[PDB]
């Protein structure tokens, strides 16, 4: 669900998910379009694309299982689709944090108009 | 940075270059599509597939490191990705200066519905 989402993104990036990460680039936001603008984005491009491949349950909406283990996120349960949502949340928080050193504010609510046509595929 | 683009297309055609050039054809203005209708727009195709080539920076904001050099136009810095991006505004402001013998006032804001299908490859 968007808040475990948001919980691992503020644990993670000591950030507050919302106006540090919901607007950012071309493809924090909902949607996407054109190409990713720097590696924090193409971090939310690859999460995107997870979501896409998604079959079963409500990527956005539904709840999983997740707990942290010595330092890291553990995605459990046994329903596999609540799971591989997880998987997608915790990939995509990780990649915010390690490209945390390029992150640029002036991407921050980046202009909509400003993505290219071009999408770049999955 | 797009700015920097603009100052280097006043410089080489004398033309103020937004009015001129921004919305000319099927690609001096932003995305394009069906084939060139001429040889500036053209200048403008080679230069969408410029910008295409370049990751690691933002050609639009991104300020790259340019001087003049005997009427030439000379980019440098030791950034790589930005000075791609100087070469690829270099040699459309000098194909614009190239081809102002056939800009046609009837391509100036060339309405995009006019351009054709099939799109020309980069
Ligand atoms: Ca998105
Ligand atoms: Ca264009």
């Amino acid at each position: 669900h968007l808040l475990q989402f948001r919980k691992m993104i503020k644990k993670m990036t000591g950030k507050e998910p919302v106006v540090s990460y919901a607007f950012y680039g071309c493809y924090c936001g909902s949607g996407g379009r054109g190409k990713p603008k720097d590696a924090t984005d193409r971090c939310c491009f690859v999460h995107d694309c997870c979501y896409e491949k998604v079959t079963g349950c409500d990527p956005k909406w539904d709840d999983y299982t997740y707990s942290w283990k010595n330092g890291t996120i553990v995605c459990g349960g046994d329903d596999p689709c609540k799971k591989e949502v997880c998987e997608c949340d915790k990939a995509a928080a990780i990649c915010f944090r390690d490209n945390l050193k390029t992150y640029k504010k002036r991407y921050m609510a980046y202009p909509d108009i400003l993505c290219s046509s071009k999408s770049e595929k999955c």
